[PDB]
């Protein structure tokens, strides 16, 4: 059956190289896909699809995809090109070296595949170290164990922010909030004093985190934030501060990606400080050891703080929750839901979450799975955790008495999109993601007791001159 169209599958591979530069990388793959439909010997498009994978953090689709790329091809060095930055993309430095190993024997001579390769060897290494170091942090005493933050002294030419006393105030805070606002800095002794009454407060916090939304009051849900701080400038200044009578959550995903982490996260957990009720902060994949050591929280820290915040930070995501339920009703996650059926919310608030994300379990799948259009279950897009059709989200919703389920994790073109019959509600509060995604940010107000979602939506403001991942892994830069 010689009926494949080469040249209707070329106008797909133009139409979605046009969407390629125009960043809409969702219908770039869906035109390669067509493209693919039309001839499937061209491994150009599978590394093409492959690619947008990525640009959307797909990396399992960009894994699978670039290994049908290197089927039809072997000696096309961009499949391996493409499944390596894949790899590397996602932290798996030693099949990145397999895959670039293959990229530098094809073209031989080609300077940056030997720099690549030599690349790839010194990250494999230095892993090496990094994992035969590696500790549970619930074996390892607490940094608070050796930092008492009233010992830091503060030389009186510091000119920023300062804590009187042991209470956090709204004054401190909107002067923490302007000096950031204007790239200055935190001394470490207040630092401290943030994070580790934050380390107070979170740890005496179940797994699961039941809201109260008395009658006639408000509440506003926030998605992924990746470190871009005067967005959330923005949000607080169009929807109000965070207070007992304008509450938040958060649902992870404050740090990585975006390269002013460091003024979020303790903007966060100072009016976590201040009045725990005025703000949640649930979990996110992103607030991991796994992955603040590559994408730029952890080097952040390390510039602005100093190297014990790093081990202090991991503790206190360590105890951060991993799920909310507002009023009985509205279940917010930031993942999704799992691979098993019939799991309770008693299931959810009695996970022992005092530990790194595993590969296995209820915390990895909840921090980590996307929902499908399709009913059933299917492999991850990302290559880890897992795909949840509608039906996974309706039994999980009448199972446990809930009306609907809000979760972030996936960027959205206008910050938000219902999914699964009305029961699923992707919220994210990242505009232009990475600065390049050019998407709306999105939150959504609750108000009781009816509980019907108020979405907003808002654009992205401007920031000072600091590019995104700068402060991450120097390797995972030089790629996108
Ligand atoms: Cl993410
Ligand atoms: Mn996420
Ligand atoms: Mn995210």
């Amino acid at each position: 059956n010689e009926n494949s169209d080469v040249s209707r599958a070329e106008e797909f591979k133009s139409q979605a190289n046009e969407a390629f530069k125009g960043h809409k990388y969702s219908s770039a793959i869906d035109l390669y896909t067509k493209a693919i439909e039309l001839n499937s010997n061209n491994a150009v498009y599978w590394a093409n699809r492959a690619f947008a994978h990525t640009k959307l953090e797909e990396y399992g689709s960009a894994i699978q995809d670039a290994s049908k790329a290197i089927e039809v091809d072997s000696r096309y060095s961009k499949g391996y090109y493409r499944r390596g930055a894949a790899y590397l993309a996602m932290g798996k430095f030693k099949d990145a070296l397999k895959d670039f190993q293959q990229v530098k024997r094809l073209s031989p001579n080609d300077p940056d595949a030997t720099r690549k390769l030599k690349e790839c060897e010194k990250a494999v290494m230095k892993l090496k170290f990094e994992e035969a170091i590696s500790v549970p942090v619930s074996e390892r005493r607490s940094v608070a164990e050796s930092i008492d933050f009233h010992t830091i002294e503060v030389e009186p030419q510091y000119s920023g922010a300062r804590i009187e006393g042991e209470e956090v105030t709204l004054d401190f805070v909107k002067t923490m909030m302007e000096d950031f606002k204007n790239q200055k800095t935190l001394h470490k002794r207040y630092a401290y004093q943030i994070v580790l009454q934050t380390r107070q407060i979170l740890l005496a916090l179940p797994s699961l985190v039941d809201i109260s939304v008395p009658h006639g009051k408000h509440i506003t849900v926030c998605g992924d934030v990746h470190g871009q701080f005067y967005d959330l400038l923005n949000i607080f200044e169009l929807n109000g501060l965070p207070s007992e009578e304008n509450p938040y959550l958060f649902n992870g995903d404050f740090v990585d990606r975006g390269s002013f982490s460091v003024e979020i996260i303790l903007t966060l957990f100072a009016f976590k400080c201040m009045c725990p009720s005025s703000i949640y902060l649930a979990r996110g994949n992103h607030e991991s050891k796994s992955m603040n050591k590559i994408y730029g929280f952890e080097g952040e820290v390390r510039s602005k703080l100093s190297e014990k915040f790093v081990d202090l930070f991991a503790e206190v995501f360590c105890y951060l929750p991993l799920a909310h339920v507002i009023n009985g009703k509205v279940f917010v996650v930031h993942g999704g839901l799992f691979s098993v059926d019939g799991v309770k919310l008693s299931d959810i608030r009695a996970i022992d979450r005092f530990c790194e994300p595993p590969e296995e379990g209820l915390m990895c799948e909840l921090l980590w799975s996307d929902p499908q259009p399709l009913p059933g279950r299917g492999p991850s897009k990302r290559g880890v955790g897992l795909s949840f059709g509608g039906d996974v989200t309706k039994r999980f919703l009448q199972d446990n008495n809930l009306d609907l389920l809000v979760r972030s994790h996936e960027v959205k073109d206008e910050g938000y999109e219902v999914e699964h019959d009305g029961k699923l509600i992707t919220v994210f509060s990242a505009p232009n993601y990475c600065d390049q995604m050019g998407n709306k940010g999105a939150f959504i107000r609750f108000e009781a007791p009816d509980m019907k979602p108020n979405i907003v939506t808002f654009s992205a403001v401007p920031h000072p001159d600091v590019k995104p991942m700068a402060y991450a892994n120097n390797f995972l830069r030089m790629f996108n």
